[PDB]
Protein backbone atom coordinates (compact mmCIF):
# COMPACT_ATOMS: atom_id res chain seq x y z
CA UNK A 1 0.00 0.00 0.00
CA UNK A 2 3.12 2.16 0.17
CA UNK A 3 3.25 4.76 -2.65
CA UNK A 4 7.06 4.94 -2.41
CA UNK A 5 7.46 1.22 -3.24
CA UNK A 6 7.07 2.23 -6.87
CA UNK A 7 10.35 1.22 -8.52
CA UNK A 8 10.61 -2.59 -8.85
CA UNK A 9 9.10 -3.93 -12.06
CA UNK A 10 5.74 -5.70 -11.71
CA UNK A 11 5.02 -7.50 -15.00
CA UNK A 12 1.51 -8.97 -15.18
CA UNK A 13 2.28 -10.54 -18.54
CA UNK A 14 4.63 -12.85 -16.59
CA UNK A 15 2.83 -13.15 -13.21
CA UNK A 16 -0.75 -13.66 -12.05
CA UNK A 17 -2.70 -10.42 -11.70
CA UNK A 18 -3.56 -9.28 -8.18
CA UNK A 19 -4.75 -5.68 -7.76
CA UNK A 20 -3.67 -5.65 -4.12
CA UNK A 21 -0.04 -5.82 -5.29
CA UNK A 22 -0.46 -2.43 -7.02
CA UNK A 23 -2.91 -0.60 -4.71
CA UNK A 24 -0.20 1.80 -3.49
CA UNK A 25 1.07 2.42 -7.02
CA UNK A 26 -2.46 3.41 -8.13
CA UNK A 27 -2.66 6.32 -5.64
CA UNK A 28 -2.93 9.83 -7.07
CA UNK A 29 -2.46 13.34 -5.76
CA UNK A 30 -5.66 15.35 -5.18
CA UNK A 31 -7.15 17.25 -8.14
CA UNK A 32 -4.94 15.38 -10.66
CA UNK A 33 -6.76 12.18 -11.72
CA UNK A 34 -8.09 11.83 -15.24
CA UNK A 35 -10.27 9.11 -16.76
CA UNK A 36 -11.18 8.57 -20.39
CA UNK A 37 -13.50 6.65 -22.68
CA UNK A 38 -14.66 6.62 -26.28
CA UNK A 39 -14.12 8.83 -29.29
CA UNK A 40 -15.62 11.87 -31.03
CA UNK A 41 -15.60 11.70 -34.81
CA UNK A 42 -13.02 8.92 -34.44
CA UNK A 43 -10.68 11.00 -32.21
CA UNK A 44 -9.90 9.69 -28.70
CA UNK A 45 -8.24 6.72 -27.10
CA UNK A 46 -5.73 6.28 -24.28
CA UNK A 47 -3.01 8.34 -25.96
CA UNK A 48 -5.16 11.43 -26.60
CA UNK A 49 -6.30 11.26 -22.96
CA UNK A 50 -2.68 11.01 -21.82
CA UNK A 51 -1.66 14.10 -23.83
CA UNK A 52 -4.60 16.17 -22.52
CA UNK A 53 -3.98 15.03 -18.93
CA UNK A 54 -0.27 15.83 -19.04
CA UNK A 55 -0.90 19.25 -20.64
CA UNK A 56 -3.31 20.07 -17.80
CA UNK A 57 -1.00 18.83 -15.02
CA UNK A 58 -2.78 15.52 -14.36
CA UNK A 59 -2.37 11.77 -14.81
CA UNK A 60 -4.36 8.92 -16.31
CA UNK A 61 -4.70 5.29 -15.25
CA UNK A 62 -2.34 4.25 -18.02
CA UNK A 63 0.24 6.96 -17.27
CA UNK A 64 0.17 6.00 -13.57
CA UNK A 65 0.62 2.33 -14.49
CA UNK A 66 3.57 3.17 -16.77
CA UNK A 67 5.20 5.62 -14.36
CA UNK A 68 5.08 3.12 -11.46
CA UNK A 69 6.79 0.32 -13.40
CA UNK A 70 3.72 -1.91 -13.93
CA UNK A 71 3.07 -3.93 -17.09
CA UNK A 72 -0.60 -4.86 -17.49
CA UNK A 73 -1.91 -7.68 -19.68
CA UNK A 74 -2.86 -6.51 -23.13
CA UNK A 75 -6.54 -5.62 -23.00
CA UNK A 76 -8.79 -7.62 -25.30
CA UNK A 77 -12.59 -7.69 -25.15
CA UNK A 78 -12.62 -11.49 -25.59
CA UNK A 79 -9.92 -12.41 -23.02
CA UNK A 80 -11.64 -12.58 -19.62
CA UNK A 81 -8.52 -12.32 -17.46
CA UNK A 82 -7.49 -9.04 -19.06
CA UNK A 83 -11.00 -7.59 -18.81
CA UNK A 84 -11.07 -8.42 -15.09
CA UNK A 85 -7.55 -7.06 -14.52
CA UNK A 86 -8.32 -3.69 -16.13
CA UNK A 87 -11.70 -3.44 -14.40
CA UNK A 88 -10.09 -4.06 -10.99
CA UNK A 89 -7.22 -1.64 -11.59
CA UNK A 90 -9.69 1.01 -12.76
CA UNK A 91 -11.82 0.45 -9.67
CA UNK A 92 -8.89 0.77 -7.24
CA UNK A 93 -7.58 3.83 -9.06
CA UNK A 94 -11.06 5.40 -8.82
CA UNK A 95 -11.50 4.40 -5.14
CA UNK A 96 -8.38 6.38 -4.24
CA UNK A 97 -8.92 9.66 -6.13
CA UNK A 98 -9.82 12.89 -4.35
CA UNK A 99 -10.92 16.41 -5.23
CA UNK A 100 -11.67 17.65 -8.76
CA UNK A 101 -11.66 14.88 -11.37
CA UNK A 102 -11.50 15.20 -15.15
CA UNK A 103 -12.56 12.72 -17.83
CA UNK A 104 -11.84 12.78 -21.59
CA UNK A 105 -15.13 11.34 -22.85
CA UNK A 106 -16.06 10.99 -26.51
CA UNK A 107 -19.51 11.13 -27.99
CA UNK A 108 -19.33 7.44 -29.03
CA UNK A 109 -18.65 4.86 -26.30
CA UNK A 110 -18.21 1.11 -26.54
CA UNK A 111 -20.83 -1.19 -24.98
CA UNK A 112 -19.51 -2.22 -21.59
CA UNK A 113 -17.05 0.68 -21.37
CA UNK A 114 -15.43 0.90 -17.96
CA UNK A 115 -16.15 4.64 -17.59
CA UNK A 116 -19.96 4.55 -17.57
CA UNK A 117 -20.35 1.10 -16.04
CA UNK A 118 -17.54 1.01 -13.39
CA UNK A 119 -15.60 4.25 -12.85
CA UNK A 120 -18.21 7.04 -12.91
CA UNK A 121 -20.51 5.19 -10.47
CA UNK A 122 -17.49 4.66 -8.19
CA UNK A 123 -16.68 8.42 -8.33
CA UNK A 124 -20.28 9.38 -7.53
CA UNK A 125 -20.00 7.03 -4.49
CA UNK A 126 -16.69 8.58 -3.40
CA UNK A 127 -17.27 11.37 -0.81
CA UNK A 128 -13.77 12.74 -1.46
CA UNK A 129 -14.67 13.59 -5.08
CA UNK A 130 -16.04 17.14 -5.32
CA UNK A 131 -16.43 17.64 -9.07
CA UNK A 132 -16.28 15.65 -12.32
CA UNK A 133 -15.66 17.62 -15.54
CA UNK A 134 -15.69 15.99 -18.98
CA UNK A 135 -13.48 17.11 -21.87
CA UNK A 136 -14.30 16.18 -25.46
CA UNK A 137 -11.24 14.44 -27.02
CA UNK A 138 -11.66 16.18 -30.38
CA UNK A 139 -13.08 19.61 -29.56
CA UNK A 140 -11.93 20.31 -25.98
CA UNK A 141 -15.42 21.40 -24.90
CA UNK A 142 -15.72 21.05 -21.12
CA UNK A 143 -18.88 20.27 -19.14
CA UNK A 144 -19.27 19.85 -15.39
CA UNK A 145 -21.24 16.60 -15.14
CA UNK A 146 -21.19 16.31 -11.34
CA UNK A 147 -20.48 18.71 -8.48
CA UNK A 148 -21.03 17.71 -4.86
CL1 LIG B 1 -9.37 0.19 -21.04
CL1 LIG C 1 -22.32 0.37 -22.07
CL1 LIG D 1 -13.31 0.62 -21.58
Amino acid sequence: QDPSNRYSKIDFTQTDFDVELIRGRLKTDPDTAFFWSGRTDGIGGMDVAKKIAKNKGGVTLESTIDDTNIVMPEWDFNTPSSVTAWEEASNVYAEQVSGEIRAVVGSELRPGNIWENIELPRLKANPNVTKVTTIDPKTGVEKIIFER
